[PDB]
């Protein structure tokens, strides 16, 4: 009942909050902006004293903070890496690790983000959550921000609650997106800017591509987006538009800009209607502010965000992702679970579209981003692609052949390309 | 008003059902024991006149009756295969198109089974729909009988509807199963018993693989069970069980066994109450006696039936399937439709899916454990569940790729295991 006296209570440095974590125990933690780098950066220092060991932490989407600090190679040893998704820092580790005598560094768990809740509480087991949060409020309640996704279930499920509190952290009002200070084992404060997502430069061809998808939103169309140059600039083509939605993975500076300019008003959605839905935010400082009390923006876990079933319940959903390479039947790979579930989710929705999209090349225009077949496991299996796009036009592939598909595809690739991409097909029997 | 009037006013020749269907159209068919043998000879035999071309048939599970008719290589170039799953047929027409100099022969449409009515109704489109059914009752309707399917769905959306009558044909009850005679463009009269699945005998395994996945299924689960011998004989370790449920794609004998057993009442499911759901039957002559105005049997369309959040309704679901190959990571492949159910009973609440193998082939000297999947799979790594060999069964649900592979080598035979554990070590699953 106390607030302020609960609050000095817990209130500690990041050292000791880190301290009584136990060896051999399973650990996680927010996603990318919602790491907590002090917390973080302490526990890392324990492992260099060599006082913790085999500690596992099991997380999706790292940021450089977890990077830099707890993922830093030489710790390897002592605090083991279970990333559930890879990204650039356990690539990183990867190569590291096969330089060392192909030896094996970072412990890959395959999984579904939608279950990610359910898999990190039930299945796998979180003994401690560590996670940045909005400062209390006058009832006692933090706001993890920017995250929502599995964090909202591990922040409860786990024996053990760690915050980082950090004013540069927004207070996004969402399902469970609150905690009470009761809920809470231990509180450190670091304010510092939150980590942004690198601003990344258009190149040409998304020009064409951003309108040939524009062409295939319709109004009313409930929004998901990931991010990159292509999809933001998307959003900036979609700036006349009125009355859109959002039901989004992620969230997204362009998407925000859309809520910023009233082009998004949700009153379409069949569900959360009157609500921006995100699962986590990623973004620069200027987006970050902008989340701060909206009541018009509400996160929500991600086995309800990601769950197929809910984001077909609203009409109009154009899902619009990027993808690396896409093969001739054409299964798409994004790599050298998020995506795949508004893969389903759009085309399930009533006047959905699932659109991905992808330059034709890469390299000054020497590699072919249409290639013949996929080397290995696929992101995009073929049996769920619903529209690819690039600059030279778009494909709805769903009820085509092989071979429809294997020539519809060849004229989406660079001219320099469609020869030697047309004779592959003859030799695959794809026609 | 008057159905015998509308009845012998629609009833024809095989020959005359079929003359009028227009070159260059699509055209789909009931699934497996629905293929309607007297129609599609028919249509066949247009083909051999040189009277139709350019006619696309769009279709899932073939069976000898398509194989032997529509589908008879000669006339590859008239009756076009747009085949949405590939079966032995299918393969015995693609490798001899390769003979008969690299002619591509069958032309394959990737698809959702669960998709299957809307991609055929709307994104193919499809204008002649032909099905068996069973006989006229006394208010006008046929039954889809063995097949509800995307047969349902297209036998409105077609532009032409023609059934093939026949006595052998039980008369089921389902949602749309039952199609009134007004929505009958032509009916053409074949009695003669229906195409039966091969009965296929049990390998030992099956005695140590029924035991393990018996272990599995809990009081008052819903069950889903794999077409073959293996899931055929677990069925078999269920008859002592009470109060289980059905909710499966294919119903089959060994789930029909349980039914006529008493074991399956379907009390405790959430959906379809009291009912067993199946989306189409395959079995021999004395199962598809067995389904005639059975009360407690219900089709319903392939996409409520394997629409994973519909599975996940019913609580303690368990999904049995076989397949041919796990590997280290472990994918699994079916091949030389079930991944709805993979992902539905895991989302059951107490749900379980089953996928189970032998963990050798050719009397023990190949490895259906393998390092890692040759091309594209059936069911992915991050969707299985529990897998079952003789040797045990393990749920690889938030293991990692060590643990996967490390608990996997372990399910493989014994001869296998330091081969496969070099191998592992080799492509750092370690």
């Amino acid at each position: 009942m106390d607030i302020r006296a609960l609050y000095d209570e817990k209130l500690t440095t990041p050292e000791e909050a880190v301290s009584s974590i136990a060896s051999g125990s399973h650990l996680s933690m927010g996603m990318f902006a919602a790491e907590p780098p002090a917390l973080l950066k302490a526990l890392a220092d324990r492992a260099t004293r060599g006082d913790i060991g085999d500690l596992r932490v099991y997380y999706f989407e790292t940021a450089k903070i977890a990077g830099d600090t707890i993922l830093r190679y030489e710790l390897n040893n002592r605090i083991k890496p279970y990333s559930m998704f890879v990204t650039a820092v356990e690539r990183a580790l990867i190569r590291r690790g096969i330089e060392d005598g192909g030896r094996k560094v970072v412990n890959y768990v395959p999984s579904n983000f939608h279950q990610a809740p359910r898999l990190l509480a039930e299945e796998i087991g979180i003994d401690t959550f560590m996670h940045t949060v909005s400062p209390m409020d006058c009832h006692g309640y933090f706001s993890l921000g920017v995250g929502n996704d599995y964090s909202s279930r591990i922040a409860r499920s786990a024996r053990r609650f760690i915050v980082e509190v950090n004013r540069y952290m927004p207070r996004v009002q969402g399902e469970a997106a609150a905690i009470h200070i009761s809920e809470v084992d231990a509180i450190v404060e670091n304010h510092v800017p939150l980590i942004e997502m690198p601003v990344r430069s258009a190149i040409p061809e998304y020009t064409s591509i951003s309108h040939i998808i524009a062409d295939l939103v319709p109004d009313g169309a409930c929004l998901q987006m990931g991010v990159g140059a292509l999809p933001n600039l998307v959003c900036g083509v979609l700036k006349d538009r009125n009355d859109l939605g959002i039901h989004t993975e992620v969230l997204n500076p362009g998407l925000v800009d859309l809520i910023r300019r009233g082009v998004v008003t949700n009153q379409r959605k069949t569900l959360d209607r009157g609500r921006s839905v995100f699962t986590f935010a990623m973004g620069q400082q200027e987006m970050y502010e902008y989340l701060n009390d909206h009541p018009a923006i509400f996160s929500r876990p991600v086995d309800y965000v990601n769950d197929p079933h809910i984001i077909a319940q609203n009409d109009n959903v154009v899902s619009i992702n990027a993808t690396l390479q896409i093969d001739l039947t054409g299964a798409c790979n994004s790599e050298h679970g998020g995506q795949l579930d508004f893969v389903r989710g759009a085309y399930a929705s009533k006047g959905g579209r699932s659109i991905i999209a992808t330059p034709s090349t890469a390299a000054k225009g020497t590699v072919s981003r249409i290639i013949p077949r996929i080397d290995g496991p696929v992101t995009t299996p073929r049996i769920d692609t619903h529209y690819i796009v690039t600059e030279f036009g778009a494909v709805n592939l769903k009820g085509l052949s092989s071979t429809e598909r294997a020539l519809r595809i060849i004229e989406l690739a660079h001219p320099d390309f469609r020869d030697e991409l047309t004779q592959a097909a003859k030799k695959m029997h794809l026609i």
